[PDB]
């Protein structure tokens, strides 16, 4: 038959312990405690528009019909007159964001687990590409790409997503298939590099009108140093994702075919030890 | 107004490499890759009446309904002419029962992992009982409680579960439930813990699965000695309350598991987070 699975309503009152965690354009992420359930639960809210409501429906159905192993699981909605949240699994370690750029917290992310993101990242978005119809994501960034308790990848924030920051916006978007690769090519340069993309630029139309122009966030011994794993492999990897010609860029299948004989050189055990190392 | 998300179909020529992976009572579970999502898979299928369909097809709703953290997900339904199948998430490290006894391969399971399972088991059985209607399993045992990459818990084998509106062992069954009740899963799970704490197949001496039966209505249960569970067992006056009080003979005695979540919460407070780590690297 049409087997369908429902998304649970959720009680605000059954939300415990409700505390700030982060916010965003999206809205405000809080954490809590389900009083039933007894585990662990984030909630994203507006800051009572009639619009910005079925903002909020929209992003729940998409996160409800799109689940899969990469993609950031619904609890279920909390719809009231006086609250109105999105309620998923916590997420205890953040986004990819905090993890490259928090230095002094993470002095050391090993290449396995590195490769490990870059994978599921990969494996996420394609999943996202074979529904029916064709998802979307359309706003990849680090600051979405949340990380669980073992450091595994959870996709997240389906706002612009479609039904078929800008530094990671392919320059055909500044006025499409395309689209989702240009920002993973994007994401990993910056996972490769620990670098903020474009570091030296002070403004963002210096940035937009550079990449019009074809500029690249920077490949050299310096972004890119030359003990990386596979490095030649993941430059070309890297510069066929963000190319000027949106046709030129990989599918995430072809993405895909290319990866997996990369991940397979890295020892299991050796995932489990980059994690053990971090804080 | 109902927001409804739909199972996946999967077309069985896109699941390659379809490789034996183990038996049950529940039927055959085989390995496989999704050749388009690029994902290791697990097939649980038979091994053709119109009488069976209608059995995979209910536990695939089943699983499909009940999506929670420590239930197995379910990825899609291979629904064919030639070929019927539940495709769900690869767990590459199996079942609580292969960690339990395969002793040589595992020499030790640190005390803090353990509680973990069954803090998560606990936390997966809950979230069924508090769905509307209550879905109950009807059927845990170890071999059920499958473990993903990390030792995490993932609930399995809805075949003989029910919303509360084939031969296997006894040794997990409530006695009232012998001869022709939200209060049977906690019965399951008291045996369960006990095998958990103690490494030991229930009712090890007892070789006749009819004899249990027998001394199981007579009251009877697994030993509860130091032989069986040592005196070093963290927390082991506050377990073995717990597994007294779930192995009842009288159901109406038997707590929920809400009140064994309240009991557990503390417990594994106790244990550092590096600790699971360390105990999942000691088993690779
Ligand atoms: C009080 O201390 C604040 C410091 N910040 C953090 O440590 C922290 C931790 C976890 C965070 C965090 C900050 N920010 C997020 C976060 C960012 N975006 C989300 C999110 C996105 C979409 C949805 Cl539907 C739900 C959550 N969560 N998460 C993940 C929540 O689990 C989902
Ligand atoms: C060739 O033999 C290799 C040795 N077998 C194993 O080590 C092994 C590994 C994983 C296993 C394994 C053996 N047996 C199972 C298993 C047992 N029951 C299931 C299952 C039950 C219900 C459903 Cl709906 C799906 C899977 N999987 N799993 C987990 C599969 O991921 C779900
Ligand atoms: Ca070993």
């Amino acid at each position: 038959e049409a087997i369908c699975s429902a998304l649970p309503t959720i009680p605000y009152h059954k939300l415990a312990d409700l505390r700030y965690l982060s916010r965003g354009a999206s809205g405000t992420v809080s954490s809590a405690r389900h009083a039933d359930w007894r585990v662990q639960v984030a909630v994203k809210h507006l800051h009572l528009l009639d619009s910005e409501r079925k903002d909020v429906l929209r992003e729940a159905e998409i996160l409800h019909k799109a689940r899969f192993s990469y993609i950031l699981p619904i609890l279920g909605i909390c719809n009231e007159p006086e609250f109105l949240g999105i309620v998923t699994e916590y997420m205890p370690n953040g986004s990819l964001n905090e993890l490259l750029h928090r230095k002094t917290e993470y002095p050391d992310v090993a290449w396995p687990l590195r490769f490990r993101i870059l994978h599921e990242i990969a494996l996420g978005v394609n999943y996202l590409h074979n529904m029916t119809p064709p998802l979307l994501h359309h706003d990849l960034k680090t600051q979405n790409i949340l990380l669980d308790n073992e450091f595994h990848v959870k996709i997240a924030d389906f706002g612009l997503s479609k039904w078929r920051t800008i530094i990671y916006m392919p320059p055909e978007n500044y006025e499409s298939i395309k689209h989702d690769i240009y920002s993973y090519a994007v994401i990993t340069w910056e996972v490769l590099s620990r670098k903020q993309p474009f570091e030296d630029v002070t403004n963002p139309l210096q940035i937009m009108y550079s990449v019009s122009q074809g500029h690249r966030p920077v490949i050299n011994e310096e972004s890119l140093p030359y003990d990386i794993p596979h490095r030649a492999r993941m430059i070309s990897l890297i510069e066929s994702g963000w190319a000027q010609n949106p046709d030129e860029r990989p599918s995430f299948l072809k993405c895909l075919i290319e990866l997996e004989p990369v991940l397979r050189t890295f020892e299991e055990i050796t995932f489990l030890e980059a994690v053990i190392q971090l804080k």
